[PDB]
């Protein structure tokens, strides 16, 4: 839990003005270029995930990388909703890729001289298929980006409705609210999956971490662990040969036989890929 003390980590807040309020950013100097660390599903608003179950900083530190960890947004797949969430009386709308795209790199670059391109997306549960999703439709800003333990085809089969169960039992939260109903074309655009052919083509440099065991962090109390095990496996096993079916050749997968989905296999994962995203963003 956490990382050393005496590290230059600044909490900064960043104004934004789609969402109307300041959003707290746990910050490391290091370099021009940076590694967003994205949150999990139940994203607190006090601290990073990241910075609460493991040494990121401290792992980071001198790594020639700033580091950036978004504080909050649980549920809220660091997207842009179509409105707030209306079973929880959200008082505004997330816009959080409005804000990871435009508004804090801009401040970020004006304030903290990170540059707003060439750099890395790391996420994990709800933010694996986020980050890679960012890096499909803004390539300049991240040609490297990493799901660990991700959502990998949201809108697919029973994903739209296992996903809105997580999304209400972290904080009560709708995904109708979010994406709309499964049919609206959002949950598409938003799928990595469907979104394959645009990581080729970009030439993104993705890594993909698949856990084992109960994906925790949610199933609903009604659905039985087997099930939800079962299709977790047959999407990710979906995702690595789509991926390479459809001319991908810059991807990293890992599936270690011991691998969980927990915070010290995902600290693994950011620590074992440290080396690749220097060379990948600093030559
Ligand atoms: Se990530 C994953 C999910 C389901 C099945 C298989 C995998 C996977 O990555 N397998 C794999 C095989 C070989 C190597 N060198 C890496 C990864």
């Amino acid at each position: 839990m956490f990382s050393r003390p005496g590290l230059p980590v600044e909490y900064l807040q960043v104004p934004s003005a789609s969402m109307g309020r300041d959003i707290k950013v746990q910050f490391q100097g290091g370099g021009p270029h940076a590694v967003y660390l994205l949150d999990g599903l139940r994203a607190q608003d006090d601290y990073n995930g990241w910075d609460i179950n493991t040494p990121a900083f401290e792992e980071y530190y001198q790594s020639g990388l700033s580091v950036i960890m978004p504080v909050g947004g649980q549920s809220s797949f660091y997207t842009d909703w179509y409105q707030p969430s209306q079973s929880n009386g959200q008082n505004y709308t997330y816009k959080w890729e409005t804000f990871l795209t435009r508004e804090m790199p801009a401040w970020l670059q004006a304030n903290k001289g990170v540059s707003p391109t060439g750099n890395a997306a790391v996420g994990l549960s709800m933010s694996g298929g986020s980050a890679l999703i960012l890096a499909a439709y803004y390539p300049q800003q991240f040609p490297y980006a990493a799901s660990l333990s991700g959502f990998l085809n949201p809108s697919e089969g029973w994903w739209p409705t296992l996903i809105g169960l997580a999304m209400n039992d972290s904080g009560g939260y709708n995904a109708n609210s979010m994406w709309g109903p499964s049919s609206d074309p959002a949950w598409k655009r938003n799928d990595p999956m469907v979104q394959i052919p645009r990581l080729v083509a970009n030439n993104t440099r993705i890594w993909v971490y698949c856990g084992n065991g109960t994906p925790s962090d949610l199933g609903g109390d009604n659905i039985p662990a087997k099930f939800l095990e079962g299709l977790t496996l047959r999407t990710n096993q979906t995702f690595r040969d789509t991926y390479a079916a459809d001319g991908g050749r810059n991807g990293v997968f890992n599936f270690p036989p011991n691998g969980t989905h927990s915070w010290p296999y995902w600290n693994e994962q950011l620590v074992a890929m440290k080396a690749d995203i220097q060379h990948v963003l600093n030559g």
